[PDB]
């Protein structure tokens, strides 16, 4: 495994100090043996969600999925770009990595557009230009990249951080890990699968009440991507280097 | 002026869209006919104490600093590092200008250790390593640094915008500009001094015309020059249509040294 | 709605040309449709502090109240009384709003009194006499309050503008809306709530759903409400095509009683 | 002495806890023998000044007369409309005196415009409405009315307050005290003069050195109004009470 991997940290993962112990000691273990180029890329967990409910900002929802309102935009952006950003900055720096906190709009990595008027500040990835990221890479710097990103003309973007990772695999020619709570779909585990088999085994009921949501996103990502992404938990966490350089410890999504 | 440059921008500039379209117009303009290495320092602003009124937090502030406590240090890191430091990045976007937003310890630009346990979470400063700036720089993206940093133990940091300044503007063999509402120092006929010294400075403190406030403010460029060991310049965002000169070297305000 | 009307302004409102402008259409909006009697009450905002941090001054607030030192409470005066009330004052004219400013003091429209000498110059309001803005509303003007008071002995009082909306809203038998960027208390499903009473209110602290700076928000409309003995209105600016409703009687964010 | 009279206090009477204290005793005393329509008008002493030293705000000047830049007029207005104002205001609740707080813009007592694009925010005053004022003074009120004004369109303006006083006597139809530390003109002293007088005798070197500029802004506040104006200290403070109601104390500049 040469070439570039993004590892894209679910909300619960950030929630949980437990976790980040094990995942930037994964890290660490993993860089000692390889020196495949790694960028994390994040949204906001609990963070987020508990600044907002101190400020009596409500999760609006126009038929489906989040609205991001004019007097919320700037509030997320601080807890996400701001506070998550720098919370793995910290983490970066307490195991001796040398990282760089980044956004979607840092060199314009990713290219936000506005999704739609009506869900007001959410923003559309797409891929956007690899040379800033190149470059750090190439001066040996680990660039965490959180799930902000600013339109061209100049207005701050919430995006969806599943999405905002598949752009950012694309613009790298990465591979791709959504790193979460679920270890591994079953029937006995399942290393491999389609995205269509995925589909399947949601339609007939297979795949777990709650969790549909992360193997619906991983094979929307592979789809995009037209390749593979991984799903993979931070649990057995002896298990992450192998993750990342190549094993798929827990469900890879092909296509 | 082909040294690179350190702008920093006091609080005034963050909280008014007309001081931010100011400066950036000022940046651009500059930018058209000159490529001296442009880094901007920044604080916070009304925001953070915004926020903290928002959450019914307490607010002790004394001698330049804010007793940061660990209850309030990921939220102001939220507003200082996030809100601010994007806010700015998104200037520079619709502004056309390639930026980068920062924090001090990224790449450990600037070091920061605990500086005083009864005030929480707040760093002291001091020159760290230019490598990754100057990689930037190099490669042609405007730096726009926020003044949270990580000590080497992983804690988050608030740190004083002007002395995170003079760290930086020393990492970076850089000039440094503190662009705020003052725009100079009067000489008590009222008048602008364009050069001051130190000696300069300590007559106008004893004999009662650079008095309280102009106090603190002339002690903290001067604190700036002794550690850069070069000048500093003084200067307000006012007379934007005089800002492009100053980046280019013209001291427009008042430039402290010695 | 024909009961005269306190419309208390939080701080981002006095922050922001985009929020004034906002604020103030709404204003012309609901004038040209209905007459009743309304009154700004109006407190500090970003202004003060970025004053006193231009000044190199303390600051220590806690509990909702600034300690405001002897040689503080001039400027204090000034940005409130002064810049800030001014201000407004100016939105008022530039929007053909015949208004006039204020403070508590005029017409002894709210008594103050010393709070807490430890806190120095902090007053605690109390209703005064109607009179003088009667006077005022009934030959047409539309009043704008600063939350700076005077005692009974000449003294200057810094007093906090949520407490002085109360004080106000009792002496002219007036409803109350205290606007800032809460828009409303939400359920915990999420959901606003039109109109909670205090038993709701306690249901909701209680269960962890209205937690920290929100408990401290909602305490301050429950005891604005049960001093006046009516309902308060919480709204936020930003959907200013619905604040002419608000200003005549629908409650658009939460009215809050018992 | 039926009909209102301004009484305006200058600079160095503000700076004083003396002079006040005597000011508001005299208004006192006045007030329980007659029974004449006053208002107080005010500038801005040292309170002003010392503060924009404090800021590092220069007293500007082009080839003559005050400069109030943009980044002044703010404070300015902050001293001077508050903290000057309210001062005032102190000093008639301490002395039981029923006052409101205003400035000239409050119902456009004096109009303001802009008195040249070259000084910035400084306003040249011209008579407004007297409704408001006439309302508060038949309700039992006293005004203590500031030099700072706004104009239609809706910025701040820094007043000469002599000029203020000038266009609100001539709004309200009052006579007009401008109060200082000048006691009056000597040859002897002279209880009256024409302005044309006044002129001659600072032509010709009588009027003292500094205070020539006492009696130009009366002499020209006499002109503009077309009737007299009374110059007057504070220092024999026993004597105010005779001159608020229409003793000449001091000089008076006839026209
Ligand atoms: N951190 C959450 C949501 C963050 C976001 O998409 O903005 C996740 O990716 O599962
Ligand atoms: N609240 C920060 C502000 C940073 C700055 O503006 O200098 C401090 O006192 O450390
Ligand atoms: N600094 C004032 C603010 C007035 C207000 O905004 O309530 C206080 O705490 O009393
Ligand atoms: N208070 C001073 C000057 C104030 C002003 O004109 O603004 C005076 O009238 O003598």
């Amino acid at each position: 495994a040469m070439n570039p991997l993004v590892i894209k940290l679910g909300g619960v993962l950030l929630d949980s100090e437990e976790a980040l112990e094990r995942l930037f000691t994964a890290l660490v273990t993993y860089r000692e043996k390889h020196e495949r180029p790694l960028v994390i890329m994040h949204g906001g967990g609990c963070l987020v969600d508990e600044l907002m409910k101190r400020l009596a900002l409500p999760v609006v929802k126009k038929n489906g999925l989040r609205v991001t309102p004019a007097d919320q935009i700037d509030i997320i952006t601080g807890a996400l770009a701001g506070t998550a950003n720098k919370t793995l900055l910290a983490w970066a720096v307490k195991h001796q990595i040398n990282a760089v906190g980044l956004c979607l709009a840092d060199g314009n990595t990713v290219t936000v557009t506005l999704l739609d008027a009506e869900l007001g500040h959410v923003g559309k990835a797409q891929p956007g230009s690899a040379a800033l990221v190149q470059t750090l890479l190439a001066a040996g710097y680990m660039p965490i990249i959180s799930s902000i990103g600013i339109t061209v003309e100049g207005q701050l973007m919430n995006v969806n951080a599943d999405q905002a990772a598949t752009a950012l695999a694309a613009t790298l020619g990465a591979d791709l890990i959504l790193l979460s709570d679920v270890s591994g779909i079953l029937d006995q585990r399942i290393a491999e699968m389609t995205a269509q088999k995925a589909e399947q085994l949601i339609a007939q009921g297979i795949i777990t009440d709650g969790m549909v949501v992360k193997v619906n996103a991983a094979l929307d990502a592979a789809r995009s991507l037209g390749r593979p992404v991984d799903i993979a938990s931070w649990r057995h966490s002896e298990q992450l280097p192998a993750l990342f350089n190549g094993v798929p410890i827990g469900t890879r999504i092909s296509v």
